[PDB]
């Protein structure tokens, strides 16, 4: 009677990457409440707690400089503290029960240079995901958001990247985990299939050459232009992305999952929102889930925030979480 995951993006470990791939490293802002021993970084784990506990959500996308994880040694091993503190928001997100998502933000880019076409080079990014893939290949519950926000590249190229990632989760043990299938335009749910990203990523497989628990991953926005910068929503997205997103899913006999997607907490966005996560509910065959952004180290200011408010040991939740995500059904 729903999809299977429903969730938000606890943001922070990627503050400071723009959409060119450059993660500035000192301005990443954590959603750990004791990160630097002041105790009052955002609590991103107390946020999940509130989110499994009263809200029903059974996923959480944790997205992270890829410059973190490695202190900017390109192609080099993770970084011990880095990963050290990036792991605590990990375990917290699977110690709830929780599916969580590993999400590399940064648009398929590093400083500037796209992965395998300029920029680095295949072999230092499956680097990245060899390590990532052993660290959490007893896990099963760790999913692999192999890259965030794709744009404005080969599509063909690209595809056969993200084939030498599967290649390299899987051999690195990691061989039960969901792994994410981003495509191009920004993983737009209404350019997949038209732009080729579908028919690239369709060719990816397992070693055993399966398609097994590899799923699409798409973003979507409900503001005039996609962007998820506005508060207003103009669109559910349904006749132009995700109708016939569910029609392609569902004869190929694949799924996806929405990885972003949000609005302000505002009456447009309360009715286009849940026309939206109803339409996904009802195709919850191809559709996996859907997690909202977004939460974590953002606070009552932003735009799109999702972040519940903490009020003597009570929590209190944006009126789009409220009234959309949440399931306290
Ligand atoms: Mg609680
Ligand atoms: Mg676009």
């Amino acid at each position: 009677m729903g999809v299977r995951f429903a969730g938000v993006n606890i943001a922070g470990f990627d503050f400071g990457c723009t959409t060119d791939g450059t993660c500035v490293t000192s301005k990443v802002y954590p959603p750990l409440k004791n990160f630097t021993g002041s105790n009052n970084y955002p609590d991103g784990i107390g946020q999940m707690q509130h989110f499994v506990n009263e809200d029903g959500m059974t996923i959480f996308r944790l997205p992270v400089g890829w410059q973190y994880l490695v202190n900017n040694n390109l192609g080099g091993n993770l970084d011990s503290t880095s990963i050290s503190k990036y792991d605590q928001l990990v375990q917290g997100c699977l110690s709830l029960g929780a599916y969580c998502i590993v999400d590399i933000h940064n648009y398929a880019r590093w400083n500037g240079g796209i992965i395998g076409q300029g920029g680095p080079t295949n072999a230092q990014f499956t680097s990245l995901w060899s390590q990532l893939a052993s660290k959490y290949a007893s896990q099963s519950r760790v999913w692999f958001g192999i890259m965030n926000e794709p744009h404005d590249v080969n599509i063909n190229t690209w595809a056969a990247t993200v084939q030498e990632v599967v290649t390299a989760i899987r051999n690195a043990g990691a061989t039960s985990q969901f792994i994410s299938l981003p495509g191009n335009d920004w993983q737009s749910a209404g350019a997949f299939i038209s732009d080729g990203s579908a028919a690239a990523l369709s060719q990816v497989t397992n070693p055993d050459g399966s398609t097994t628990n590899l799923i699409f991953d798409v973003h979507k926005y409900l503001d005039s232009d996609n962007s998820g910068t506005h508060a207003e929503c103009t669109t559910n997205n349904i006749d132009g992305a995700f109708s016939p997103l569910a029609t392609w899913l569902r004869q190929n006999n694949r799924q996806a999952i929405l990885t972003e997607t949000g609005g302000g907490n505002v009456q447009s966005c309360i009715q286009d929102m849940c026309q939206q996560i109803q339409y996904l509910n009802q195709n919850s065959d191809v559709y996996l889930g859907y997690v909202g952004w977004g939460a974590g180290s953002f606070d009552s200011t932003y735009v799109l925030t999702e972040t519940p408010t903490s009020s003597g040991n009570s929590w209190t939740d944006t009126s789009l979480v409220s009234s959309c995500l949440a399931r306290k059904g």
